[PDB]
């Protein structure tokens, strides 16, 4: 009957509510944003169209809940390997080897609005609208202070016997925390922009793809370049989601005339008119929200009497495309609950071994996300 607040309803916040709720314990999930379920709600959060998944994270979801887990997964894409496409527009087909992971392409809102719905079936309370403030730590209850609603009002007050962060990169939580325990913390600011394109489905069938696309639809697409590149995963309705990153600087600098950006589009890429529409491109990638990515580390990630911890972003935010948030964030859960059945439902003991258990791991894949960056921005 142990009751346990869950900050940040992102796709880790709804995994750990649902690994909860399946144990017995009463969850309530907060988050400030709107339910993006709803027609109303403009903005969904949406950071990418759609997601590599892996074999981990898959797994996790599958530990949790195999029956919904089949369902939640039904129309994911395999990958077989990378597709690489040279500067003159020849593809070579990279097959995942022996130290490779291999991935499938997921659309972000259908999982995490298929999570929500998941938790909906569940004894889980969902809190739209409701942005953490404030903890108070004592040695039975904490004290959570939340606003409500626009001119944010004030949700008075609950009480819950312990508190899960997976408020993101810039956790609320986690700063809480760090009033009640001496946090080990960095942030670093990537150079790091990026930007979605579309490649839109083709008219006809195509036999030997399995359905509308363009280019091959079991292949991670990659243009790598001189300090940036251009990807793209595929969707399910035939079309794919196609990402570019590189600097700040050098964004900044094509986007002051359209045909900059069209020029240095077709000069790099020159196989992408094929199956693109220019003038789109153009418009996408002038108008594309900029958005800070951070990169956090935090130690330890608990606080002592099991009173809190930090799973997700909020813990580990990393470097996309060379690091796999998500993943990384899922079997953060799966880990966890591993630890929490291990020692019978002891949180303090559980939350510590958590902490000694996962900090190195987590120090390196980041580290490793970081390096692989670094060398191809320089
Ligand atoms: C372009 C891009 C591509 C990516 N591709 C992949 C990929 O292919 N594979 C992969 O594994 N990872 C990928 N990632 C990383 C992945 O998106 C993230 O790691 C993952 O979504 C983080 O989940 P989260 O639940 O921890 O955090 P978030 O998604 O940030 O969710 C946190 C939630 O907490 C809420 N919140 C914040 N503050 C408060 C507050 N004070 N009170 C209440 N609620 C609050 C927010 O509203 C938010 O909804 C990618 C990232 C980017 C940017």
């Amino acid at each position: 009957s142990e009751s346990v607040a869950i900050i940040g309803a992102g796709l880790v916040g709804c995994l750990a509510a649902l690994a909860f709720s399946k144990e017995g314990y009463n969850v309530t999930l907060y988050d400030f944003r709107q339910d993006p379920r709803l027609d109303t709600t403009k903005n969904k959060n949406l950071k990418s169209i759609n997601l590599a998944i892996s074999a981990r994270g898959i797994d996790a979801l599958k530990s949790i809940d195999p029956d919904a887990c089949e369902h939640i997964l039904q129309d994911m894409i395999p990958m077989k390997g990378r597709m690489i496409h040279d500067l003159k527009g020849r593809q070579e087909s990279q097959l995942y080897g022996l130290h490779g992971e291999a991935i499938n392409s997921i659309n972000r809102s259908v999982l995490n609005n298929s999570l929500l719905d998941e938790l909906e079936k569940s004894t889980t309370e969902l809190k739209f609208g409701h942005k953490l403030v404030k903890i108070e730590w004592t040695d039975d209850k904490q004290i959570c202070h939340f606003a409500i609603g626009e001119d944010l009002k004030t949700p008075h007050t609950e009480k819950y016997d312990f508190v899960i962060g997976c408020d993101g990169a810039y956790s609320a939580t986690r700063s809480q925390m760090q009033r009640k325990v001496e946090m080990d913390f960095s942030q670093e600011y990537m150079n790091l922009r990026y930007i979605e394109l579309y490649i839109p489905p083709t008219e006809e069938f195509k036999p030997n793809y399995g359905g509308n696309f363009a280019i091959a639809p079991d292949h991670l697409h990659i243009w790598p370049r001189h300090k940036f590149m251009l990807i793209a995963l595929a969707n399910s309705d035939g079309s794919f989601t196609s990402t570019f990153f590189g600097s700040k600087d050098q964004i900044s600098d094509l986007i002051t005339s359209k045909s900059r950006v069209r020029e240095f589009l077709i000069e790099n890429f020159p196989d992408i008119i094929n199956i693109m529409d220019l003038d789109d491109a153009v418009k996408r990638f002038i108008t594309y929200p900029k958005e800070s990515l951070v990169c956090v580390n935090c130690k330890p990630y608990d606080v002592p009497g099991g009173k809190a911890i930090l799973l997700g972003d909020a813990a580990h935010a990393m470097v996309p495309f060379y690091g796999q948030g998500m993943n990384c964030g899922f079997e953060d859960v799966r880990i966890l609950m591993a630890l929490l059945k291990k020692h019978s439902g002891d949180r303090s003991r559980a939350f510590t071994e958590y902490t000694q258990t996962r900090h190195k791991d987590l120090v390196s894949i980041t580290e490793l996300a970081k390096r692989n960056y670094k060398e191809m921005s320089h």
